């Protein structure tokens, strides 16, 4: 079934850009790939090219120019495209609120847990039947990968969270006072975003070894002005060429493959397949 | 593309009854109107008259006779057209159960928040790209409005709750105990129905000033007897004449234009597109 | 519009069998029956036969061979496949994992509570309108059935659990640490599955005396190892004669109708319909 034009392309790494980042910059030698997948158009073409001897594809999430909202994304499509081109790992980029004060617009958090309000998605995995599929998710980022994204920060002179507890909710519209308040106080939860499922579900159930690098942008409800989307463009904006940086500092790192022990994803079907 | 039959019609107030309120009484000159919008019908034609010279448009959101539930209606066609009417103020009056004892059946409330656990309306926003937009719902109702109905319960010397957070429910089941206990004492939620999102969402996008006048009609798990339909269509086919008065002293104070100061969603695109 | 083939197939009680019971054995005088539904194919042929001079219907919710998975389901055909042939009784046997110390893999629970966390179930009624039907399901499991299930238990000198709030998830994924906390310490929910929503909506609809038998295969998150796909199903494998046993001391007594006092759903109807 698999086609891409052109043919025989193949990639190392995936970079899945959300808000503020719509292009890489600059991947050299770089091609625009079409990917077939039995779902339909990806976001936008994948990019892929070289850095520091590295293969990588980018996918912008959201489309060139911010076309496509989280509920629009053809999350299935996105992830097919990247498996099929031979991705191991797949940094994911996102913008996010937070939830506490310590968090502040322009930090670094790299989370490791989630909690999924979403509810109109479509479809949440792969696997519809007739072998019925069901990953274990209770530690559902790739280890290895969130631990190098830590040290990146580090040795950047950056500030990176260690952890945290990512909402995701349904959007497009941000959360009521109420509902903020539910995540803060009752779920506990560090920072809030749209994009995470079930992009995340995909990519374990595709064996891949997937973290998320997200940047506060915004406090949610919990500042004197309310988030905007024109304000967490800006913040984004503002901040792209540190991701920029920590990107460039990660990927010549990832030359070989994620060690499985610190991968819960790398062998999920082995146990998941009935 | 929009047309109207019969032609040229247009109004400035838009009232959506819920529960027991399926015709308006006495709107003077009125005409039955078809409103074309993009996603076909809404619930019933659009009834369009006069209240003490204040153009004024009546949809009932279950349709006459109750005929469409509160996953099924057209939530998007319903609010498009009123907006192509020209409406500026949307009074929702609607049914809801209560979480707390001193919120009493018969009791108006005049909600300010809302938690949505709905899950099956398949389009919660108009915007699917590719304009992205997300609005702000921080404070989701119309302030200017909500505090004009307080204000009329207040001089007819009805009891009228001047805050509450109403929990949305999928339906169209009730509430088991179990989610009854949550909504009450978990998320601390004053009052509960099925028909608030994604109105409110749809409402917020398309700019207009937005309020609910909440009659209780039960107190869903809470009593000796649990909450039936035919209680709450009772209740409300009781307590409908107050409501009418309500509207009746209200609508001639709205001959002018929300106070953009106290109107949260009445600029709302102007920070929410990318 | 009701056929069957072969014609003229009647029950009285229904099983529906989940994870790790995909047959029966042993109905005497089998034989697989076509049902015909508005909503299509239910997920496999429905097996009827007697048991001790009463009627039962078995119908495998996964399908032989575990080819459906829970989000998939028909729903609607399962349970109207089943009041067509007559049926008055449901039981349905579920694996489940525990949120608490001891509710012990290889324990029996009857549940009485449930909690919806589903999300891409599509339909969770029967009745789209016109005419508007909202169940009560403050007590939605049948109560007459429930006690015939511990009785049973406890004859056999099996551990059954008499209580239980039920939390069910979309999956297919199991659980986030982080959701399982929630879970657990914030909704205070005993067990966890993917399949009672929206199947216990629809027999509530549908007037049936339903009731839910569940074994406990893993404790979540919340052991050393998280649950897996391959230990729940070999759990429930393991054990799938004590379930049969339970099963065979209980249809014989099924032999006459639930007693209205005893079971909620059964005329439901009466004061649902608008
Ligand atoms: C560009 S504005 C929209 C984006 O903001 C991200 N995001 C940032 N802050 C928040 C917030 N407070 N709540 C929800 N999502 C947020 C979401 O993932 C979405 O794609
Ligand atoms: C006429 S019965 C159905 C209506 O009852 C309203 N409602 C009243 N009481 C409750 C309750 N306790 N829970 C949920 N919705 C309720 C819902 O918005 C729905 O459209
Ligand atoms: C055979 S593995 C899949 C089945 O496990 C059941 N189940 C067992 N344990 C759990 C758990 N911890 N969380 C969710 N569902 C579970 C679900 O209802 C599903 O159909």
């Amino acid at each position: 079934f698999e086609i891409t034009r052109p043919p025989g392309v193949r990639a190392h790494v995936g970079v899945i850009g959300g808000s503020g980042l719509y292009d890489p910059g600059i991947v050299e030698n770089p091609v625009e790939v079409k990917v077939s997948t039995p779902y339909g158009n990806p976001s936008d073409f994948i990019v892929v090219g070289d850095v520091a001897g590295v293969k990588v594809a980018f996918l912008p999430r959201h489309g060139r120019g911010h076309r496509i909202p989280p509920h629009a994304i053809n999350y299935r499509a996105n992830i097919w495209a990247l498996k099929a081109l031979g991705v191991k790992w797949v940094i994911s980029v996102s913008a996010v609120g937070s939830l506490r004060e310590d968090y502040r617009p322009g930090d670094f958090v790299v989370p490791d847990q989630f909690i999924d309000m979403t509810k109109n998605r479509r479809h949440y995995t792969f696997y519809d039947g007739p072998v019925t599929v069901h990953v274990s998710m209770a530690d559902p980022f790739c280890e290895d990968l969130r631990q190098r994204l830590i040290d990146s920060g580090r040795r950047l002179g950056y500030t990176v969270h260690e952890r945290g507890t990512y909402v995701c909710i349904e959007g497009p519209r941000f959360s009521t006072r109420a509902e903020s308040r539910v995540w803060k106080d009752v779920f506990k939860a560090d920072i809030i975003g749209m994009t995470l499922v079930p992009e995340i579900n995909l990519a374990c159930e595709a064996q891949l070894c997937y973290a998320t690098l997200a940047m506060v942008t915004d406090y949610d409800v919990w500042a004197d002005r309310p988030v905007t989307a024109e304000e967490v463009e800006r913040v984004m904006i503002s901040n792209v060429e540190r991701a920029r940086r920590m990107l460039y500092d990660v990927i010549p790192k990832l030359a070989g493959e994620p060690e499985l022990e610190r991968c819960s994803c790398c062998r999920a079907l082995d146990t998941a397949a009935i």
